[PDB]
């Protein structure tokens, strides 16, 4: 049967971020996405102004009760959490993860611990970061921090690839079995490449692909697409390396299409065929 | 050169209805969808049970103001509405249409004047039907009533294809340039099958596809998908026949898959390759 993902993250009406950047690509790969939006904003925060609102934390809980009411909660294969409108939403999310697993013990919680990166245009409410460290980390099965988020979660600096894997294993020891370091940035081998790491307790896979220049405007929603596709790939039975490889290539395809069109918002619709079947291939490298 | 559609309809976390039924199919065809969700419900209301909240009409208007503030509203090619919860809701949508049209005078308003079914009767709240008769119709550029909606809009009975065409031209005289009679039902040319008409001032195309038996649990959102796909085909420059033949075939592909999987929910993700490229061919007929 197709895999079902309850994706709890942001929704932007115009443009792409949160569920708005990841639902289409995930559905384009053949999985169902139940989009429980944490916010409904006009546009993403990098513009510096946005209208709309944050969904109350109880509404998240109420939505899930409604799906439990039609007896479909047992068909959920995983809960993904991303951008949170407030830390209180987090605790209700952990309540949701518990109810889904009680309906389907095989369900996994995929935590993308989205924290504020205001310098890059990403604005997250105070409190959320604390929730991820204290509570999100330990309840997760899969956790996908970018470099900064990884440092915050492990509570110490991370400066190179060997340190990123050790930090990732420190996280694994708290609960998750899979850690995706979604963007190595400074801690990778090269600052001229987009690098990622996929780590478990027994294995470590590194991957690299070229950068796409967007002037001084950092792309928004890259991690959202990356996390969501990785979860679909893993649920569909892919090994760690084929999941890493398809996501890396699919995202590169979106980036080049985005640049080709002179757009900064992620062109997930224009690049759809290359999300499903990328032309480019970047092999993952096993580390030890 | 992608087409951008601002779709102002409902959102359901589980399943498909409103924007949740139409967004993926439209994006699968290559158009961008800005989903301005009017609600976030657990599941659609035809289950007879659901949780969630309704967004106030004022929230729609604020979202739009947010999009205009980032100077992107002139990039909207069309506004799409369907099921309405209140007449106040419709008026905020016509306020949005005027705002879009001022920013981009080439923008079109596609109104699916959802009001009732041929068996269930009236299905919208009081005020909605009057809203479409008096305000929705004249503001629309493209309108897609089923047989009962056509009768309400034209203010008289329609019994056959010849008078469905006549009625559609009366609506056209009031504003819209294109009329999709989305379900001929009783007035069709051969009951026991699904028929539709696509009309303009000087053209009328007819088409048919087989009825698919779902017994006492008829899947929701067929109308939502048909309207969204027609708008996409028209914005992309399809002729009336091409639009009509692709939309008919694509919706039938979703239905056959829905039936084959013994599903209550429209299977828009499972049938995706056949939405973009239907295997079924249905011939439209040009009516002198």
């Amino acid at each position: 049967l197709m895999k079902n993902i309850l994706a709890i993250q942001s929704h932007v009406v115009y443009g792409h971020a949160g569920n708005s950047a990841a639902e289409f690509p995930m559905r384009r790969l053949g999985a169902n996405v139940w989009p429980l939006n944490t916010v409904q904003f006009s546009n993403h925060t990098q513009y510096g102004k946005w209208t709309g609102c944050v969904m109350p934390p109880s509404h998240l809980t109420e939505i899930v009760q409604g799906i439990a009411a039609i007896d479909k909660l047992h068909t959920c294969d995983a809960v993904l959490s991303g951008y949170l409108g407030s830390a209180e939403q987090g605790e209700h999310i952990l309540g949701i993860v518990r109810q889904v697993k009680a309906a389907n013990p095989q369900a996994k919680y995929f935590c993308d611990p989205v924290m504020g990166h205001p310098e890059k245009g990403c604005i997250v409410a105070p409190g959320v970061a604390e929730f991820h460290v204290r509570h999100g980390l330990p309840a997760s099965d899969i956790i996908a921090p970018n470099l900064v988020e990884l440092e915050i979660l492990c509570e110490h600096a991370v400066n190179n690839v060997e340190e990123a894997v050790l930090a990732a294993r420190e996280l694994i020891a708290q609960g998750p079995q899979i850690v995706l370091v979604k963007h190595l940035a400074r801690a990778g081998y090269s600052r001229d490449r987009f690098e990622m790491l996929l780590v478990t307790a027994d294995e470590a896979w590194h991957i690299s692909r070229p950068l796409v220049d967007f002037g001084m405007r950092q792309p928004v929603g890259v991690g959202d697409v990356t996390s969501g596709l990785l979860l679909v790939k893993l649920l569909q039975g892919a090994t760690l390396q084929e999941a890493l490889e398809h996501v890396t290539a699919a995202v590169y395809e979106i980036m080049v299409t985005t640049k080709a069109m002179q757009e900064y918002e992620l062109q997930v619709v224009a690049a759809q065929d290359r999300i499903a079947k990328p032309e480019h291939y970047f092999s993952a490298t096993k580390l030890e």
